[PDB]
């Protein structure tokens, strides 16, 4: 079958439904309020070929933190159920992605015990109007309630949203490879 | 009785109504102007168990300095207001303050002498659209019109958002305790 | 009374916990790590805590094992216990003295884990306990808990001392965190 | 009420103190240093303690001996008033401010002395009180008392302030730490 | 199967080039510089393509005509086999050890041309041939191609062994960048 | 099945070893140092090898001689299993996290022994495994397996960790390697 993980939660700052297939063919069906997180959720789906909805409403009048930590709790949550027990896959995940000058490695452990190691260097503040501060709190969060051992790091990048993409589409190959069967198992 | 504070405070600039009750049950209904400090003071009211009541006008289209200026002085002069004599207080407060990876302490001292000591290290300009420095003049108006001493130490700390909720949570918590009164005077 | 327990049997070890965070200061603990026992104690006798643990592992290849598992229960079994945590101060902070070592704890029963870790011990052995084993508890304990915890050194010198002061102020935060608002 | 007395005569110094655990704020202290006096009416009035002090001494060499024979009394008495140390909070924790200064004062009634002194007392008198004396009131005070205490400067600039920050922080900490533990 | 081929005459140079994507290591290389006609024996051999390359030109000046115009060919020639680049890995990445040398290679057939070349070559000729030239080499092949391409050396210390390890690593990471992703 | 097995018996230690380079993960791992054996654990589990080792030897001097001699005879077991080595993927790479710790193996079934060596493991002993012997167990398999490997600690502060995550991306890197190259 298919290893479908879905949340809905709601708070007082924010609305928010998330759907992931692991399974996938890489549909992107992202509504989050924060564009450059949609746009990142994008590739989440298309290079990791999950199947990646997320709809959300929230206090973006404040700022993007509340509704990027949730979106990521969130996920990372359906994640977690779409695992199960995670019993014959390959766990673990490595890849570097380059994106023009940019290159990000990532390597992950689907080990159940949370941990970020975060090494980008982002060098503005703003991508958009994504506050690149959240890019580290929504590895953090997705890693809270996924359980994942998650090691980021930058070689090579000055362009900040080259910098940003290339770390996702180096999460989703690693991601894709951790979820995927070992078929020797 | 209840310990109520109200200032309305009426320039070219700005137009504000502050009603602070210091032995409330954290009723907050804010609506400065400024979503962000709206934000905050949602959290001094839900963490100081004050009731907090701003409704402000102003000149945000030039920028958000008058408004959080003249906020901060008409809650600072609701405060003083509220205290009185301030006989039979505990008059001083403590509080460390965790948001995740922040930590914030403050202690201050309803002493009536003016006087802000502030070690926050906030290394973004903007959370949201709200300019980050003005927290300290924030701050610094609050004890001018107050008349507490004031010293705010950030310990741990990368995210803005997070740095600066750890410091209202601790300043809500801690003006709690120098509120209350001390059962053995 | 607010009981947590929680049963943790692997391939490595088996570990029992129970912890009552409206108890007396009753202690039982036989993890098989005698200074990890120790440290329990103090978790007991300071924070008013019944604290019963019990362990065995392969102890013989290190106390990591033991340490890890002993640690994740236990931030189950107080996640168990503590429910909705709903009316409660939420928030403990407390600095310990321990002869010349000071050990500030703040944390925050949040649900949000993180450890902000900052002791510098400087010895590697208290007794046969590896001192790199202290992060490890702390660090495990935060995960299962869902608790916010910093751990900040102002004075110190002798490893026993700046390690017992945490668990000292760890307990008092603790029983802070977990008592009843009055006012909520 | 936890009353300790001490009455202690050498032959540079005639002191006699009694000290309420347990009392209102009632301060009478005449050491013969009046900055000393200032600071034990902060600890009276900050502590809700009844502090009595009385002493005579060899002022006209310096207020060394004075001060440190005050604070040994005052330690002993705090010592006696403690009794068996049952069912008390044992630990004192507060951070007082004063203006620009900031103080925090750790404590714990272990029976083990210790103190940490980390002020920074940028002058040298405050009137005519020594502020050399104030690390020596605090040091003799923990060898008699037995306490465990930790005193560190996070602000300050003014000597008056930064000595007045730690007795009021010190008073408040060891009302904590005397203050019976209802649980 | 994907089969690339260009030829490139110039005042300079004379250049033919034929790879298949789908080889079987066949390495048929006369640039007329033989220790590059190597560094392409491994590219077959290692990238299990089929790899021809024949090159006269105005060595006699020095090789770097002939280095530039090759590497120009096989670029184009590779984006030739490609075609639309629907269905295939895209990305490839390989760390290669030869003895004390490591060099790391990430790429992407992205259509962006990027070379981010980061190798500490210690000597100035191996042979005959121009240490510069490695640089150039992946350069110009990066411009035709339209490959974004980063080369990293983590170890080594023998320029042979440092330039070889990184083709050795460029074509297996080209072979897994070119191969073709099952699920898509 | 490529099965491979030395028996190698000196003045100091006798050891046996069989190792299945297309094994289930069997471990059945006795070599009298307990840490080495749950090192040589995760090599069957996460390598798919199966590994068998029994060694007694002067453990009563230090663990060093049991240590060199088993991981000499794994890598002549490992070298004898290869054959010919014909049709592997004779390469291997993998990264392993374990919590803070990250370490890369990149290794190559080259016939030369190379060990690139960059752990920075901060204690000196795990249990009572002497954290020394980490290098010279990499070092002698490399010395008769006849590998070229290399070993880069890109995280890490628990030593337990840092050298687990080691023998996890090591067994990895060596599952790849000897795995068949299906083109
Ligand atoms: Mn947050
Ligand atoms: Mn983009
Ligand atoms: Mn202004
Ligand atoms: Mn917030
Ligand atoms: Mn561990
Ligand atoms: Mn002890
Ligand atoms: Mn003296
Ligand atoms: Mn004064
Ligand atoms: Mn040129
Ligand atoms: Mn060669
Ligand atoms: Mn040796
Ligand atoms: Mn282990």
């Amino acid at each position: 079958g298919a290893r479908i993980g879905e949340m809905k939660r709601v708070t007082k700052e924010t609305n928010v439904s998330v759907k992931i297939n692991l399974d996938g063919t890489g549909v992107a069906d992202n509504s989050s309020g924060i564009p450059f997180l949609d746009h990142m959720l994008d590739q989440l789906a298309s290079h990791g070929l999950f199947d990646v909805h997320v709809k959300a409403t929230g206090d973006t009048h404040i700022d993007d933190h509340h509704t990027n930590e949730d979106v990521a709790l969130a996920i990372g949550t359906a994640l977690l159920q779409a695992l199960g027990d995670r019993k014959g896959i390959n766990r673990f995940g490595n890849f570097s992605a380059p994106l023009d000058e940019a290159l990000v490695h990532v390597s992950l452990d689907l080990s159940g015990r949370p941990h970020l190691g975060y090494d980008l260097n982002i060098p503005t503040q703003r991508v958009g109007k994504y506050d690149t501060q959240l890019v580290e709190h929504f590895f953090q969060s997705l890693v809270n309630t996924s359980g994942m051992t998650l090691h980021i790091r930058q070689f090579s990048g000055t362009n900040s949203h080259h910098i940003i993409e290339a770390t996702f589409k180096a999460f989703a190959r690693a991601l894709r490879q951790a979820t995927e069967y070992d078929t020797r198992r």
